[PDB]
């Protein structure tokens, strides 16, 4: 019931209770493991207000005040009345920087109690949405020196009326299928590139066109919107050594923005609530650019590279790898991005961990999501033990607007 | 209750229902993951459902389920154990049960492999000598000039508890680590306790960076004994690199034969604590783990050294490069020694098509990922983008614990 984990490079072994606490499913058994799966009413309502309210109080060393019997009393008539209840700014606050904390999937969250929450839960229109979304991106892009932020939407209230934004992140590349069967740009997105252009977006049809916003407010049709050019970060991408991979047209953007994911606070659904940090290198130089079915370039930077593409065992796709890896981190470096390479963030993670354990008596983590995409076993997280297991406030997905809107 | 695993890359959907014929646990919940947690005397009782379950299968893998020869052995084995405590295998039945036990090893990226496997039947084994002569042939049957067949050698079973065989040393060649007054250790280690024991048990150490351990070896629950390896049998590979010149005076060397010997083989709930096996290596195994990673011999820093990589930020990616560079140094040098081995690129794509055919006809194939995917350049490799299912089957290698922490002492 206590749990240990252990980092096999050091030594250092951490007690695990927080787990306790976990009220969520993982997918797992006792007899099957699902750890590399991607995706493994008013009585409802007052348990899950409760629990948050509970740990809220607690961590203001307020717990058993009337302070907190106060709010669990209004609440609790709030609910038996409206069927749902409102969050003060300070729980609103409160809840979104422990949804981060919460994620197991990030790598990032030694950061987690920066975060600059901007609540829009006073927004109406589609154009609105637009408004606070380009307020956002601007701040947090702040000319580079990038700052983590949230934006939130209002919450669900009979889900016929649900805030949405259709894009999957604020800022992503368009995506086309040709004639040749080949794909041009981020195949990724050519199913919502196809939805943008069937909805009245005139695409420029390049490698590198920043998608239009598809914003849906309470439950309307989703409309279309460019983000200002002069709003959206990006970086040419070359090399130190290598002059001619500049030749190759890479670039990428600045800020990184999930926008489809669903924000659980003490049971109130907030499902468009747009999230940015900033980039970890290998997320742009490992998957971006070199999975197979993103744009897949290894082919043609080893090329020219000049390396023996004739056996597997030469490891040209490991050399050429490394050398994208190295242009992505330059470039940003070069034109003062925020970004971090693998090794500081897994580092950073480890600390992050250490203090959490102390702290909170545990923290939630998924290996399998942690441990880079490149070089795993050269950074600290592969020989760090994690548990894995699901607290709230948290970060959920949902499905994909187009699949459930009612046109 | 059918499960389905995806390839995200591929979108190839698998569908298991092996997974309903596993009966151990994962130590997973419903409310927590352990899926990273490196370790998550039986009576009459237990044994004869084991071993019921067992034949089952083995007389279903050959086409025989239900005919007489299984009802009489079935028979046979039941009156075995009720009068003996205990049952034989017969040799097939052995046979079956190893390469069973490797199939089903959830951790193991090289099991397209597993039907061929060379078992030595060992269980005729009594003492220490005999154990040592078992493994010089089992080394040399395996090594085979440098064209590696994968094998298995199987000391008798567990009897009372107290009569285990068992092989001390964590592998059949590994190199010794020695613990320095200064703090600073020489050669491997993650083999300095070990190698501590040999000394205190009488090894006289050469005290080098690549010495080859002696053979510490138990039989019948008794003292174990020390024996050298003959070095004629031991192989090995200078390794150097097929640009950078200054790589051979690194003075690095590996062994070819890569043989566990710590391992527990269960088969119808029989154990076998000394059943050393071996296959052949991958690449990263040797040039990842036993060369880079910081408790092992860590040689990246004076490899990126020589290659005069900007070593004053780790986002010049200089531990990276220098990581495959070594990488390369390795394949390189046991290819043009025509030793086998595997790249990760190679085993990884194999190992899906392995995958694949077993889902197809077995039902499943039980699959550990934080395993599977190599140590380096894991979305590369086409099993990152692979979902797995990790359950545990029987037969099955298992651990247990190293023999130092539980033998009684004789003097
Ligand atoms: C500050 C810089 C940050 C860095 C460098 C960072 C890093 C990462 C990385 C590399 C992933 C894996 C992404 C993937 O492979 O798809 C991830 C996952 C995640 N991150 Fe962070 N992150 C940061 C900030 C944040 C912030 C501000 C939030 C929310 C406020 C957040 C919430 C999450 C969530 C919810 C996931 C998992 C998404 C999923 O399950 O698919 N991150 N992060
Ligand atoms: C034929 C060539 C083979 C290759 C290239 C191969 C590859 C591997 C690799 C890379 C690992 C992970 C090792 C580690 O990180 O510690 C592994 C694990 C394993 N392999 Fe294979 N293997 C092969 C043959 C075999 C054979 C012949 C057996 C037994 C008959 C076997 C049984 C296992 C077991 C039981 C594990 C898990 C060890 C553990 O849980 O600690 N392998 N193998
Ligand atoms: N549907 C597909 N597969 C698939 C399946 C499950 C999940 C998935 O992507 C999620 C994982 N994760 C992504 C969102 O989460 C992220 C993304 C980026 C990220 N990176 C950062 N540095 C930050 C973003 C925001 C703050 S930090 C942090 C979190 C989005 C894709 C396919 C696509 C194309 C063909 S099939
Ligand atoms: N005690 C430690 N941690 C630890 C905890 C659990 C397991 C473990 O290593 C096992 C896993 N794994 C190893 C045995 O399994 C193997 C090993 C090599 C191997 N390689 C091959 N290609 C083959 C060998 C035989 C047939 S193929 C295939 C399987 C041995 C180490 C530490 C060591 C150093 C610092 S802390
Ligand atoms: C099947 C497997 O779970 C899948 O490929 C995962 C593996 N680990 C990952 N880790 C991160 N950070 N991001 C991912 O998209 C994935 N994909
Ligand atoms: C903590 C973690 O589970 C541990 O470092 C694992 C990760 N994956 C591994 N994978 C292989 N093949 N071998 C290993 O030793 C490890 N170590
Ligand atoms: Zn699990």
């Amino acid at each position: 019931r206590f749990l240990k984990v252990k980092n096999w490079e050091t030594d250092v072994v951490l007690t695990d209770t927080l787990h306790l606490k976990s009220t969520l499913e993982t997918g797992c058994t006792e007899h099957i493991c699902m750890g590399s799966i991607m995706l493994p009413t008013k009585d409802q309502l007052f348990p899950l207000a409760k629990e948050f309210l509970d740990q809220y109080y607690s961590s203001i060393k307020r717990f058993g005040s009337k302070a907190h019997m106060d709010r669990l009393e209004e609440v609790n008539k709030e609910i038996e009345s409206t069927s749902t209840y409102q969050l003060k700014d300070t729980e609103l606050i409160y809840g979104a920087k422990h949804a981060w904390r919460n994620a197991s999937r990030c790598v990032g969250r030694i950061q987690w109690s920066k975060l600059q929450v901007f609540d829009a839960r006073d927004c109406t229109t589609a154009h609105g949405m637009f408004n606070y979304i380009c307020n956002h991106v601007k701040y947090a892009t702040n000319k580079g020196n990038l700052r983590s932020a949230i934006t939130i939407f209002p919450q669900r209230t009979d889900g016929k009326h649900d805030f949405r934004v259709w894009n999957s992140q604020l800022i992503r590349y368009a995506g086309y299928k040709q004639p040749d069967g080949s794909t041009l740009g981020d195949p990724a997105n050519v199913q919502f590139t196809e939805i943008c252009i069937q909805q009245g977006w005139k695409a420029p049809r390049g490698r590198f066109d920043v998608l239009p916003l598809l914003l849906q407010a309470n439950g309307n049709d989703p409309e279309l919107f460019q983000i200002p050019p002069e709003l959206v970060l990006e970086v040419p991408i070359r090399h130190p050594k290598f002059d001619w991979f500049k030749d190759l047209g890479l670039k990428w953007y600045g800020l990184p923005a999930v926008s489809n994911m669903l924000l659980e606070i003490g049971g109130l659904e907030f499902s468009a609530c747009p999230f940015s940090g900033w980039y970890m290198g290998t997320e742009i130089g490992v998957r971006d650019y070199c999975d197979n079915s993103r744009y897949n370039i290894l082919e043609e930077v080893a090329k020219k590279m000049d390396l023996d593409m004739r056996k597997t065992s030469s490891l040209w796709k490991d050399q050429a790898l490394v050398e994208i890896n190295i242009a992505v981190l330059y470039s940003f470096q070069s034109d003062k991005v925020t970004i971090v390479d693998h090794h500081s963030a897994t580092e950073s993670f480890i600390k992050h961990m250490e203090n959490e354990y102390r702290c909170r008596g545990g923290c939630p983590a998924d290996w399998v999501w942690i441990v880079p995409p490149m070089s795993g076993s050269i950074t600290p997280v592969f020989h760090q033990e994690m548990l894995n297991y699901r607290l709230t406030p948290s970060f959920e997905y949902q499905p994909d607007p187009w699949n459930t809107h009612v046109w």
